[PDB]
This record gives structure tokens, C-alpha cells and sequence, in this order.
């Protein structure tokens, strides 16, 4: 049956979320969590999110229905992973098809690691070790108009970020939030170009500026603006849009630049708060509309760890401002 015309859940059989969307072979492909209800015990390090495999979904229409294309991956055969599969992206180049993946290494550590395939849905096999230089979570793997690809990546407390500042793991008993400096710079996500063969980066990691309309840094202190995970690249007439969630004050935001790296200026609010504690996202051009895709815990009544994700309609004004959704209006 038909899913996606009033922001209702997208699948019901399986819960889903982090949703990222691309444009492959004509048809929407999203690469989202599989959320499993694993029982495990829930904390502000996301114990709670036990995640397993990963499945690929499509649609050839929105509203459209959605194919569940089975396993994608499967942590017990990716050879570096320890546990928790989170937010996951992919990519397309010369054929090929990379799924790129956050996961827990056997020290516990988060790192990103690439599955390749000739299919847009999948199965993906894993490389055996993870991206060389990579850590923390929630890829973006976007490709500029230039043909150049690049991996935006991170997520503080849980995700690990805070812990990265010298390119070595800080430990376990390392900052638990971020650098524990309201008035300084907030942290900022990360980006590297991608190699020419997708399963590595082309450069040394950098980190992205995030700024105020005056030009002044985002502070650590300032929850409402300042980066926490999910962070999602697209380009909308000639204007690079940083898109992401801000964690503890549930909001997705985006940010304003002329370059891949940025700065990004901060412009304002994409998706309000959701039912549920966790606020992720991706925006994408289907047929000449953009779509925002995102998740919320409606399905399983609440539950942070159990989510849904959904779609709808996102509206680029000609100035390149986005207006507000409000996912429980109309
Ligand atoms: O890595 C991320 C995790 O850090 C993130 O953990 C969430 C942190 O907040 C938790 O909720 C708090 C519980 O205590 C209340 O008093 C506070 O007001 C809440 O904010 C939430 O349950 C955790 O999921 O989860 C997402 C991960 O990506
Ligand atoms: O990586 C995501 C993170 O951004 C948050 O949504 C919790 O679930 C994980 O899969
Ligand atoms: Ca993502
Ligand atoms: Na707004």
C-alpha cells in the first residue's frame, strides 16, 4: 500500500530511524537504523540504542509504497565491530555502491566504516578494519555538483566526539558531554574529502566552524545552536546547507556557507521537537520537490529507542531560507 501523503510512518513492521535519503536509478533509497527493542539498560551514553544490521528501503513515488529490501548488513559479519550499529549513509560513484556506517570497535570506541556493493539496495560486504582516521558517529557522505565527495561526521556525549581533540581516543573516563566550557567555541562536526576509490579519506580530519549572524563562534553553552549529531550536507542554488540535530534541546537546525568546509552561518530551525528524545534527519530533491525525512517514536508509543521514520514536504524560500516544520500541525 501507498505510505507517506500525512506524515505517518513510513514502515510499521520494523522500527526504523536516522533516516538517509538519496536519489538512485530513478527511485528514493533511504538507509536508516533498524531499531530492535533489545531491553538493554538506558543512559545518557545511548546503551539504550543496541542496534544490529542495517536494512535499505525504497520507494519509486512519495507517497509510494516501500520495499524492505531484507538485511543489508549484519554486525556478526563486519569483522571490526564490537557493537552498536547507528545512523548509517551511502553513496553511489562509477557503479559502485559504499554504505558507510557508524559502529563500536572491540576497545568501545566508535569509528566509521565502509560495505560495498553493485546494488543500490544492498547486500553490502564490510571492509575488514574501519576508515583509517575516522571516530565518533553519524556519517554524511555528500557529492558537490564538482563530482568531489566528502564525509561529514560526529555526535558529542554518547558519540563520542568530545573525546577526539588530539586525532587519539581521550578514554573512558574522558568527558561524558563536550569540552566542559560553556563560553568557548562550541564543537564543531567533521569533514574530510573521500578518497577516489571511497574507502578512505583524502585528506587530514577538519573541523567545520559554526557561527552566529554577527560572526561570532556558537558556544558550547548555547544548547539551542550548537551541533550534537546527525549532521546532514545539500546544496540549494549555490548555497551549501549544514543541517543538524541539537541533542538535548531536540531541535534539527541548519547553518549557512559558501564552501564545502565552511563557515557555516546559523540561520534557524528545520524540524521542531518529536515525540521521542532523538531528533534525526536528511533533506533531499525528488522529482524537482525537496523532502525531509526524519523519525520519531509515535509507533512504539513513546519509546526513544524504538522509532519510526516519516517524510514530508520542505520548502526552500528563493532568499535560501527553509520555513519551520512542526511535525504535529495539520
Ligand atoms: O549519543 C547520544 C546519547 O548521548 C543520547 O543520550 C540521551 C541523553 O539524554 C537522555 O535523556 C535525559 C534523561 O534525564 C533527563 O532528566 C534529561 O532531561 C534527559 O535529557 C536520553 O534518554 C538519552 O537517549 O541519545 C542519543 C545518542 O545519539
Ligand atoms: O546515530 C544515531 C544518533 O544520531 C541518535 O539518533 C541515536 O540513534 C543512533 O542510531
Ligand atoms: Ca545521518
Ligand atoms: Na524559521
Amino acid at each position: 500500500v501507498p505510505r507517506g501523503s500525512h506524515m505517518e510512518p513510513l514502515v510499521t513492521h520494523i522500527y526504523t530511524a536516522d533516516p538517509s535519503a538519496h536519489v538512485f536509478d530513478g527511485k528514493v533509497y533511504i538507509y536508516p537504523s533498524h531499531d530492535i527493542d533489545a531491553g538493554t539498560p538506558e543512559n545518557d551514553m545511548g546503551d539504550h540504542f543496541d542496534m544490529r544490521d542495517y536494512h535499505v528501503l525504497s520507494m519509486n513515488s512519495i507517497p509510494g509504497e516501500v520495499t524492505d529490501h531484507g538485511v543489508a548488513l549484519d554486525i556478526k559479519d563486519i569483522p571490526w565491530a564490537g557493537r552498536q550499529l547507528w545512523a548509517p549513509d551511502a553513496a553511489s560513484k562509477d557503479g559502485k555502491y559504499y554504505l558507510y556506517f557508524p559502529a563500536k570497535d572491540k576497545e568501545d570506541i566508535f569509528r566509521i566504516g565502509v560495505a560495498v556493493s553493485d546494488s543500490p539496495a544492498g547486500p553490502f560486504k564490510p571492509e575488514s578494519e574501519p576508515i583509517k582516521g575516522s571516530y565518533s558517529i553519524d556519517p554524511a557522505v555528500f557529492k558537490d555538483d564538482d563530482g568531489k565527495y566528502y564525509m561529514y561526521f560526529g555526535g558529542i556525549w554518547g558519540g563520542q566526539l568530545q573525546r577526539w581533540t588530539t586525532g587519539e581516543y581521550a578514554g573512558h573516563d574522558a568527558s561524558k558531554t563536550d569540552l566542559e566550557q560553556d563560553d568557548a567555541p562550541a564543537i564543531g562536526p567533521r569533514i574530510a574529502l573521500m578518497s577516489d576509490d571511497m574507502l578512505s579519506f583524502a585528506e587530514p580530519v577538519k573541523e567545520i566552524s559554526i557561527v552566529d549572524e554577527q560572526g561570532n563562534p556558537i558556544l558550547g553553552g548555547d544548547h539551542d545552536r550548537r551541533f550534537f549529531e546527525a549532521a546532514w550536507m545539500h546544496k540549494y542554488n549555490g548555497t551549501y546547507y549544514l543541517s543538524y540535530s541539537t541533542g538535548d534541546t531536540h531541535y534539527i537546525v541548519y547553518a549557512t556557507g559558501d564552501n564545502p568546509y565552511g563557515p557555516f552561518t546559523y540561520r534557524g530551525v528545520i524540524l521542531n521537537p518529536v515525540i521521542g528524545w532523538t531528533n534525526h534527519h536528511s533533506i533531499v530533491e525528488f522529482n524537482g520537490k525537496w523532502y525531509l525525512f526524519y523519525h520519531d517514536s509515535s509507533l512504539s508509543g513513546g519509546k526513544t529507542h524504538l522509532r519510526c521514520i516519516k517524510v514530508t514536504e520542505l520548502t526552500h524560500n528563493a532568499d535560501g531560507t527553509i520555513e519551520t516544520i512542526s511535525p504535529y500541525i495539520e
